[PDB]
C-alpha cells in the first residue's frame, strides 16, 4: 500500500493499514493508536494531540461503529487539520468476516454498572478493541477517561493478555459549563442541556465536600442531582480507582450515570476522602 | 530496558513472561524467525517432530513453552530441548500466568461446544486462553501443533482468524507408534488388552480413508466396522466433516475424527479423507 508522509492516508483494509503500521514501526517510528466511533470532538482532538506529542510518533485514528451518530465529512477533515497521517475506516465486513465467533469474555467487572442491564455490552468492546489492538499493533492506545468503566476494562484485557501495548487515559475534556464532552450532547433539547451541568456540578460538589469523608461526599452530589429537573439517576458510585472488589481506601472514582428523557450521559472524576 | 542474558547456540530457560518477551523482540529485531512450541512438558516423539518442524525454518530460533494450565521428566525435558539443539525453553508458573487471577478469557465460537466440547464444555476457553497469552508473550512467526488433536488445532486457526493475530499456524502431522496408535500421555495406561484394542482407531480410519474411492457412506461403514471387531472400546463418536469441521460437503477434502473410551482412557484420532 502506498503511504504518503505528512498527508492523511485512509485505509479500508486491515490487511493495508497492518502492513503500513508495521513498516513504520520497523523504521524507527512509533505507533500511536486513537480508537473511535467517529463523530469526532474536541475530546477526541484532545486524544490526537496527546498521540501527537509522543516523539517520532505516527498518528492511527480508527473509526468503526460495531454491530447512531455518524458523520465521516466532519470526522476526516478534523484529522487532515491536527495533521494525523493515517485514518483506518474498515467495513463491517472486513472486521468481521466470519460474523461472530471467536469473542472476549470480560471479567466480572463487566457486570456492574453498565454492564448490569446490558450483559454483552462489554464483550463486544474488549473484542473489537483487541481486533484493532491486533490489526495495528499499537506502541500506545488512547481513550479519554469519560468511560472510565470501558477504560479499566481495556486495561485488564491489555494486562490480562500479556499485550504489548500501553495504555494511555486523558483526562475528560469539558464544554464551558463542566459538561464532559460527547457525542451524545447533541440529542439534548435547550432545557436537557441546562439541566445537564448538574452531573459535573454534583460531582465537584462531592469531591470538595469529600474532606468530610465519603457519604458526605455521596450526599452531596446526591443533592446536587435533585435539585436539577428532569435529570433520572441510574446510578452514583464510589469506587476504588480499579473499581473493585476492593474496598475503598482515601482514593476513589466517583461515577454517575443519569437520564434527560431518552438520552443517558455518565461522568466520573477522581475523589479523595479526607481529602488527602 | 538491558534485555536479559541470551547465549546463541544454546538452551536459555526463562521462566519470567517479560525476560522470554524481550528475549524474543531483541531476537527478531537481529533477524531470527521467532518459532513457538508450546507443551505441556513430559516431552514426548510427538514434540520432537514439532520441533524438528520447527528447526527447519531458515534463521529459525526456537521456543519451547512448558506450562501446566490449571484451567486447560523435567531436568529431563530440558536435556531433550538441549540435544534438539532448542535455543529457548519458557517455563512460567502459574503465579506468573496468572497474577491477578482469572479475569479476562477467550470464549471460543459454537464449535466448542461440539464433539470434545461434549464431555468438557469449558475445556477449550481454558485452551484458547492460555495459547494467546503465549501467542502475545513470545510474539512467534509461526506457532506448530500436532494434528492429533483435530478440534482444538482448527479452534486455534479459529482464534487467530478471529482476533487478528499475526501468527502463522502450522499443523504437523500426528506422530504414531509402530501399529499406526497416535502417540499421547494416555497410552502407558492402557493394559495389554487395552493396548491391543487402541490400535482398533487408527486402523478404522486408514480403512476408512482406502474405503472413501467408493463414497462417504463407504468410508463410515468401513470404520464402524473396524471398530465394531475390538472388544472394549466404547466410542463416543465418529464423525465426517470438512477440514473446519462444518458439514462434509457433497465430494471434497475432509476429516474423519473418532474418539472412544477403553476402560478409564479416552482417546482420539482423526485423519484426512478424500471423498471419491
Ligand atoms: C479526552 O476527552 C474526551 C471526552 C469524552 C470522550 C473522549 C475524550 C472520547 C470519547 C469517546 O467515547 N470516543 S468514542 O465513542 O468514539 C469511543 C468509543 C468506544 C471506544 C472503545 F473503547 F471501544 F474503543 C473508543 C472511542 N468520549 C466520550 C463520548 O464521546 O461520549
Ligand atoms: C446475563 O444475562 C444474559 C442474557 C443474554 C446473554 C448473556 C447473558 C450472555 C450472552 C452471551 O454470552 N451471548 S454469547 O453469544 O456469548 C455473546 C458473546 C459475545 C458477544 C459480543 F458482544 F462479543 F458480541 C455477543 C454474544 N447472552 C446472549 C446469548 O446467550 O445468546
Ligand atoms: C506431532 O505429533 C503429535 C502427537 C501427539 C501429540 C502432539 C504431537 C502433541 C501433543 C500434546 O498434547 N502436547 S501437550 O499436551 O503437552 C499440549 C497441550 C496443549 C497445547 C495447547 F494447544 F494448549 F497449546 C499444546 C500442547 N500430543 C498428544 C499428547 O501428548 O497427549
Amino acid at each position: 500500500p502506498a503511504f504518503h508522509p505528512g498527508e492523511l492516508n485512509v485505509y479500508s483494509a486491515p490487511g493495508d493499514v497492518a502492513d503500513v503500521s508495521r513498516a513504520l514501526r520497523l523504521t524507527g517510528r512509533r505507533v500511536m493508536l486513537v480508537p473511535t466511533m467517529g463523530a469526532l470532538h474536541e475530546g477526541h482532538l484532545a486524544l490526537v494531540r496527546a498521540a501527537k506529542r509522543v516523539p517520532g510518533s505516527v498518528v492511527v485514528v480508527s473509526i468503526f461503529v460495531n454491530p447512531y451518530p455518524r458523520t465521516p465529512d466532519d470526522d476526516l477533515a478534523q484529522l487532515r487539520a491536527e495533521g494525523v497521517e493515517i485514518a483506518f475506516t474498515p467495513t463491517t465486513a472486513a472486521m468481521y468476516p466470519d460474523g461472530l465467533r471467536t469473542t472476549v469474555q470480560p471479567g466480572p467487572l463487566a457486570a456492574e454498572l453498565e454492564g448490569g442491564p446490558r450483559p454483552t455490552h462489554f464483550a463486544g468492546v474488549l473484542t473489537v478493541v483487541l481486533k484493532l489492538l491486533q490489526i495495528v499493533r499499537p506502541d500506545r492506545v488512547f481513550f479519554g477517561e469519560k468511560d472510565y468503566q470501558q477504560l479499566v476494562l481495556i486495561r485488564q484485557l491489555v494486562a490480562d493478555f500479556n499485550l504489548d501495548v500501553a495504555v494511555v487515559g486523558v483526562p475528560t475534556v469539558r464544554e464551558a459549563d463542566g459538561l464532559a464532552m460527547s457525542s451524545r450532547n447533541r440529542y439534548l433539547d435547550p432545557a436537557q442541556r441546562a439541566a445537564a451541568v448538574a452531573l459535573s456540578a454534583a460531582l465537584t460538589a462531592a469531591a470538595h465536600a469529600a474532606t468530610a469523608g465519603a457519604q458526605a461526599a455521596l450526599d452531596a452530589a446526591r443533592a446536587v442531582l435533585d435539585a436539577a429537573p428532569g435529570v433520572a439517576v441510574d446510578y452514583l458510585e464510589l469506587r476504588d480507582i480499579g473499581l473493585g472488589p476492593m474496598p475503598l481506601n482515601g482514593s476513589g472514582r466517583l461515577l454517575v450515570a443519569a437520564r434527560l428523557g431518552t438520552t443517558r450521559l455518565l461522568d466520573n472524576i477522581a475523589i479523595e476522602i479526607g481529602t488527602f
